[PDB]
């Protein structure tokens, strides 16, 4: 790097100072915190999303601001590889070195980096970045832009988008002009896009009843009232939108949005539907959906991320075999440990598809679901997606099907390869797919709740001294340390009747998770009680 580059970083670092002991990061998503702590970091970031794109050979890398499920206070940064995928695992590394260096040693890092990583520091430098509605957002944004200005990167602010928003900007620039063409780089070019999509994939059918979709108070309200404007006309689809309020941001992810309801199992408590309104629930950056409803007797029922991929893929394997390619789409699902032990028992027995169970993050997901011709992959959480191989989509693009009812399901899976977001999921064209799959079933919630019955099951947020200390492995559901926990955990799981309970640390958040299910409401409770104050004892010396 040139002397007026390395110049130009340790004047801006100028600007800043790091919190006295903070150690931090990367974690399941990238670097998040109480955003009092980001200034360093993000600044950080901006010299790693250069080296970025340098190293290839000057591609759009993404940044996107924001701190997702989490409460109000918190901020965070998220990098986005060219092709719309988390950034590769073995640069979580130099991310952390980075945001661990002395700012006065911050210039020597970026160099021991170029000759570490072998970047040719004359490529451009090209860097995209968004935010959601975050507070903190906007200072964030400022410190990143001084860290893109100091190394010289050309950059772009797109102002406010979802997450999902950014990746499908990041993967346009990037193939604008090529025959891999994603669409036009801008917020009109992906409501266009999903909105073309949604049109094909409805064909012939029509959704019953409205949808009232929670928007968490965070961006997906705005966006998701937007994209309302862009969809075809005579599809039956009704949204009502609630908690759209991102001018008070003590109210983002605040009583509602996909982590209350997902966590507390239950509607938001300001909800207004009535008896057998299908509802969903986005998050604060419209990163995780998933769905719920009263039934007719009054009682909230939840349709999560392991419900969407079971109707994902059911509904594809029916117009895989619908359009006489059965034999050549073989479909996966990917769960992780959270996925309630009765979809994975509906994936085995009924579906009779493989099932792989992998840690939790959506990285670890895709990479699995790179395996499969049709990669199904949800967290239990909402976050997911369906992955199609290049092997597959030449088989959905170029079959020649016998008759008319074949052709009809083979473009219905044209269309929805259209529609599906590529790589890190996209709850908003989730919620679409979802919609179109229910009104090609036929299907209402009640219908697709009886698929299977989920075990009872019970999340405890556990507070702890020393998070470190628990250390997982098995696709994290045993853990090696604290000695003798595991031991413990295995001997209470084993009294209950389908008795499955696992703890590890989150890498979003300051605490240790828990997780239960049983075959009955008090025993769940019991077990993720019991195995909650286990840990906390454990934690807490
Ligand atoms: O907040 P988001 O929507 O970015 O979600 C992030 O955190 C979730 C919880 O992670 P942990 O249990 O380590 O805290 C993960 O399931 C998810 O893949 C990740 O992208
Ligand atoms: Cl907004
Ligand atoms: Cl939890």
């Amino acid at each position: 790097a040139s002397p007026a580059v390395r110049k130009a970083i340790s004047d801006a670092a100028l600007q800043y100072a790091k919190p006295e002991g903070k150690i931090f990061q990367y974690g399941t998503a990238g670097f998040r915190m109480k955003a009092d702590l980001l200034n360093t970091v993000v600044y950080a970031v901006g010299l790693l999303a250069t080296l970025r794109s340098k190293k290839l050979s000057g591609q759009w890398i993404g940044v996107m601001v924001t701190a997702a499920h989490n409460p109000a206070e918190d901020n965070g940064v998220k990098l986005v590889d060219p092709m719309g995928e988390m950034l590769e695992a073995e640069w979580e590394a130099y991310a952390t070195k980075l945001a661990n260096a002395p700012l006065e040693n911050i210039g020597d890092v970026y160099d021991e980096l170029v000759k570490e990583i072998d970047v040719s520091m004359e490529n451009p430098a090209r860097v995209v970045f968004a935010r959601d509605t975050r507070a903190s957002g906007s200072r964030l944004i400022g410190v990143l832009s001084a860290a893109l200005t100091a190394t010289e990167a050309e950059f772009i602010d797109m102002k406010f988008m979802t997450t999902p928003q950014l990746h499908y900007v990041v993967r346009c620039k990037n193939t604008l002009g090529t025959q891999y063409e994603y669409g036009e780089p801008t917020e009109q070019g992906y409501y266009e896009k999903l909105a073309a999509a949604f049109k094909r994939v409805m064909r012939g059918v029509k959704v019953k009843g409205s949808l009232t979709v929670d928007c968490a108070n965070g961006v997906g309200g705005p966006k998701l009232r937007e994209l309302i404007k862009y969809l075809p006309e005579d599809t039956g689809l009704d949204i009502k939108i609630v908690n759209d309020d991102v001018i008070n941001p003590d109210s983002l992810n605040f009583e509602c949005g996909a982590d209350y309801v997902k966590t507390k199992q239950r509607a938001p408590p300001s909800s207004k539907a009535s008896i057998l309104d299908r509802c969903a629930s986005l998050d604060g950056d419209a990163d995780r959906i998933l769905y719920y409803f009263l039934d007719e007797g009054n009682v909230f029922r939840l349709l999560d991320g392991d419900r969407i991929a079971t109707l994902a893929a059911s509904f594809i394997g029916d117009l895989a075999r619908s359009a006489g390619i059965a034999q050549k789409l073989k479909i996966g699902v990917v769960q992780t440990a959270y996925a309630n032990g009765s979809s994975t028992e509906y994936i085995e027995k009924v579906l009779k598809l493989p099932s792989v169970c992998t840690n939790t993050g959506v990285k670890h997901l895709h990479h699995a679901a790179m395996r499969f011709d049709v990669g199904v992959y949800f967290e239990a959480n909402g976050h997911g997606t369906i992955t199609f191989s290049e092997n597959a989509l030449k088989t959905i693009k170029n079959t020649e099907p016998q008759s008319p009812a074949q052709q009809r399901s083979l473009e219905c899976l044209q269309a929805l390869t259209d529609l599906i977001n590529q790589a890190v999921g996209d709850a908003i064209s989730d919620m679409l797919l979802v919609e179109a799959i229910l009104a090609h079933k036929g299907w209402t919630p009640k219908e697709w709740l009886a698929t299977y019955t989920d075990l009872p099951s019970r999340l405890v947020r556990v507070e702890v001294a020393e998070r470190s200390i628990f250390k997982a492995y098995d696709a994290e559901r045993k853990l090696e340390s604290p000695p003798g926990l595991q031991a413990k955990i295995d001997s209470l799981q084993s009294r209950y009747n389908k008795g499955r309970s696992f703890a590890r640390a989150s890498g979003t958040e300051d605490a240790v998770r828990v997780y239960a299910e049983a075959a009955s409401r008090s025993e769940a409770d019991d077990l993720a009680t019991r195995v909650a104050n286990a840990v906390r004892d454990a934690g807490t010396v």
